């Protein structure tokens, strides 16, 4: 895959219809970080003196227009950013749209209507696209993390107009793209989080890929039940024991190295102020809980991290905003930050709220912002506001 970008393409005096993520946590704005994510990209097309056209959602609308998930506090604290007067649309396409796009300059931004108050828009209607498609001269695709889902606003507007993709886009791509086609070896995947239905995609195309393989979380019980250790009342997918097994089988027989906690903290009640004790992976108590990795494991996980020369982490080890159940995901963050020969790829937004969380986040190579778009990427599956973009 090689998608060309906005560095490869005249631009000025261009409509660029720009799918960001301004989906900003809110009554007022209370995380500004997607706001700042964008700026590169905006501030290298205001540059190049194109007409910039911005266009986001913004939480959850479901096909009307909604009055306090509108855009306008967005395109606000925007303006504030970039130093310049922002303009704002209260629709996304129509002829309010239109005359706003058609009074711009070279150089000017505009903040189209969150794009989910139209029913169309989750429904990826060809007219509303075409409607979005009258208002630029190109598609320029920022929000990798909208790029897995058939949108108006996401790929259907690709129909209709060229396409590229954004500075955040390019990146995601190069990334992630080199992590599937041809990783740095050996290549680690960790996986975790509380459920093995969430992470089966991602277990096993990776399978195909990595030289190790690193499980945890609440996930990683079922497959301690799948070798015939006992789990007391640590969360386990009955139905995934038999895949479990296959999966261990996969590693074994392609000679994947598949690690799995040697050592558990356990507690007998979940909670902010929870008693725990460490055990190793065959003694959990009939009545106990796993809840996170323990210390061996955390000092074997350390090890290989550090012998992977790129890792990529899609999951916690436990559920690490309890006080404690937090050091097992604490070390795997530490570890890739300590890791002076690694290069380092947080896949999924529990992983990265945990490296902000813990004060490492600066020091990993590459943390996506793709949530749902990042998974589905690395699943290996054909994301439709990426196949949309035009081949370099
Ligand atoms: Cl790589
Ligand atoms: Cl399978
Ligand atoms: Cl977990
Ligand atoms: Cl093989
Ligand atoms: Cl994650
Ligand atoms: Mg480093």
């Amino acid at each position: 895959m090689n998608k060309k970008s906005i560095r490869d393409v005249d631009l000025k005096g261009k409509r660029v219809f720009c799918r960001v993520d301004f989906n900003v946590p809110m009554g007022k704005i209370t995380d500004e970080t997607r706001i700042r994510a964008a700026l590169p990209t905006i501030q290298y097309l205001v540059e190049q003196g194109a007409k910039v056209i911005l266009a986001s959602h913004l939480g959850r609308p479901k096909g009307q227009a909604v009055e306090e998930l509108r855009l306008t506090p967005v395109a606000a604290r925007l303006g504030e950013l970039l130093g310049k007067d922002v303009k704002k649309a209260d629709e996304a396409f129509g002829p309010v749209a239109q005359e706003m796009v058609a009074a711009m300059n070279e150089g000017d931004v505009l903040v189209l209507e969150n794009v989910r108050f139209y029913a169309g828009e989750e429904k990826n209607d060809a007219e509303l696209a075409k409607e979005f498609a009258a208002l630029a001269d190109i598609f320029v695709n920022d929000a990798f993390g909208a790029a897995h889902r058939a949108h108006a606003s996401t790929a259907g507007i690709a129909d209709y107009l060229p396409a590229v993709s954004g500075l955040l886009m390019e990146k995601e791509l190069e990334v992630l793209g080199k992590a599937l086609s041809n990783p740095e070896r050996p290549f680690a995947a960790i996986i975790g989080g509380a459920k093995v239905k969430d992470k089966i995609g991602l277990i096993r195309h990776l399978l195909d890929k990595v030289d190790n393989l690193i499980i945890g979380g609440g996930l990683a019980y079922t497959f301690v039940k799948a070798l015939g250790h006992e789990i007391g009342l640590s969360l386990c997918e009955d139905d995934k024991i038999e895949l479990a097994k296959e999966f261990m089988q996969l590693a074994k027989e392609k000679g994947v190295n598949f690690y799995m906690p040697v050592d558990v903290v356990i507690t007998e009640e979940f909670s902010e102020t929870a008693t725990t004790k460490i055990v190793g992976i065959d003694s959990i108590p009939s009545n106990w809980e796993g809840v996170d990795i323990g210390p061996k494991t955390r000092e074997i996980y350390a090890d290989v991290i550090k012998n992977s020369k790129l890792v990529v982490w899609n999951g916690p080890m436990g559920v690490f905003e309890m006080t404690p159940f937090a050091e097992g995901t604490k070390a795997v963050g530490q570890a890739l930050a300590d890791a002076e020969g690694t290069y380092s790829v947080i896949g999924g937004g529990d992983s990265a709220a945990a490296v902000e969380k813990f004060g490492m986040a600066d020091k990993m190579s590459h943390i996506s912002t793709g949530g749902g778009a990042s998974l589905e990427f690395m699943e290996g599956k054909e994301l439709p506001g990426v196949v949309c973009l035009n081949d370099k």
